[PDB]
């Protein structure tokens, strides 16, 4: 799927937007606050001022607008009005939103109250991952090699990469082809060429890779209950690189990465 440059400039639009929901939840996620009230600050925000939908919402049945996940909690982690933030917490926010016909996707950690050592590395090490594999992005390279590099770096920390889930081609469908493995996989063969579209996210856990599913058909958790955590971000392959589609603020990569010079 090769975004024409209208679909990329939707692909950029849609993009800012789901970034633009984790800039404007920030001051919200504080120590005390519910997931529940967070889950309906964006779902209001998306719609009423964005003019945009949450892809999650009915997907295969999910339930909020978005996705956060608390500390041992991998991944799908679904919104609650008794689940409170508390110091120490790590918390990821999945952000998906849809909009003119082409969807954004993206996530980030947030760190509540007091940093523990532990925490604050953990999401540190997870984002360098995130960024070290973004810097490998051009024409020409297989996806196969981004999967390794990130496996490589994160195991040499003393953490482990989650298998279950993969990043994923995205556009007028929120998961569409290639698979976007983060560890090395013989069965990863796609040569990135200009106009695609995708989504890197790495799943690191502090502890094992195992990874036990709750009761509710959708919360994640480590088996080990070792803490988890994520960051993605859309991303377009440019013809000497790629475009950050999701770029933050508070990210400290350039949103277009070029490698021809
Ligand atoms: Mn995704
Ligand atoms: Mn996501
Ligand atoms: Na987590």
């Amino acid at each position: 799927s090769i975004k024409t440059p209208e679909d990329i400039e939707k692909m950029r639009v849609a993009g800012r937007l789901a970034a633009e929901v984790l800039e404007m939840i920030e001051p919200y996620v504080k120590p005390g606050v519910s997931t529940g009230e967070l889950d309906r600050i964006c779902n209001d925000y998306i719609v009423n001022e964005q003019h945009a939908v949450s892809a999650c919402l009915g997907y295969h049945g999910y339930p909020k607008s978005v996705c956060i996940s608390i500390n041992e909690v991998v991944c799908h982690g679904i919104p609650d009005d008794a689940k409170l933030l508390k110091d120490g917490d790590i918390v990821n926010i999945d952000v998906t939103v849809i909009k003119d016909g082409f969807h954004g996707d993206t996530s980030k950690m947030f760190i509540v109250g007091k940093p523990t050592i532990m925490g604050e590395r953990l999401c540190r090490i997870t984002q360098e991952s995130l960024y070290l594999a973004l810097r490998m992005v051009k024409p020409g390279i297989n996806l196969r090699e981004i999967g390794a590099a990130i496996q490589k770096f994160v195991e040499a920390e003393g953490f482990s990469v989650v298998r279950e889930y993969c990043g994923h081609g995205i556009g007028r469908g929120f998961h569409e082809e290639p698979q976007v493995l983060h560890y090395d996989s013989r069965e990863t063969n796609v040569v990135l060429k200009p106009g695609m579209t995708f989504t890197i996210e790495p799943m690191v856990n502090a502890g094992k890779k195992e990874i036990r599913t709750m009761k509710d058909g959708w919360t994640v958790k480590t088996k080990d209950r070792s803490l988890s955590a994520q960051y993605e971000h859309t991303i377009v392959v440019t013809d000497n690189g790629c475009e950050i589609l999701t770029l933050r603020k508070d990210d400290t990569i350039p949103a277009i990465i070029s490698h021809d010079e």
